[PDB]
């Protein structure tokens, strides 16, 4: 099954685009060749900082549990949120139908 994804560029704009469930968002990002400057630079292996995205509160609260070794590297991403996460960690679900995130 496919959904859309709404992501808030760091240039304000947004790119709207669709998933697959069970893809990553790093994958979404590529596999739609959306034009986030430098996303994903380490190709979802936990080595970068530059798939952070911000979410909505309640997208967030319900996102799988998030591993140290994420948390790790999280915690020196730019504009750290409480509701940020590294894309390349979270699998689309049905719930994030027309969700928005936001680079910053
Ligand atoms: S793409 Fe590098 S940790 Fe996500």
């Amino acid at each position: 099954d496919k959904i859309t994804v709404h992501f808030i560029n760091r240039d304000g704009e947004t790119l709207t685009t669709k998933g697959k469930i069970g893809d990553s968002l790093l994958d979404v990002v590529v596999q739609n060749n959306l034009d986030i400057d430098g996303f994903g630079a380490c190709e979802g292996t936990l080595a970068c900082s530059t798939c952070h995205l911000i979410f909505e509160q309640h997208i967030f609260e319900k996102l799988e549990a998030i591993t140290d070794e994420e948390n790790d590297m999280l915690d020196l991403a730019y504009g750290l949120t409480d509701r940020s996460r590294l894309g390349c960690q979270i699998c689309l679900t049905k719930a994030m139908d027309n969700m928005t995130v936001r680079v910053p």
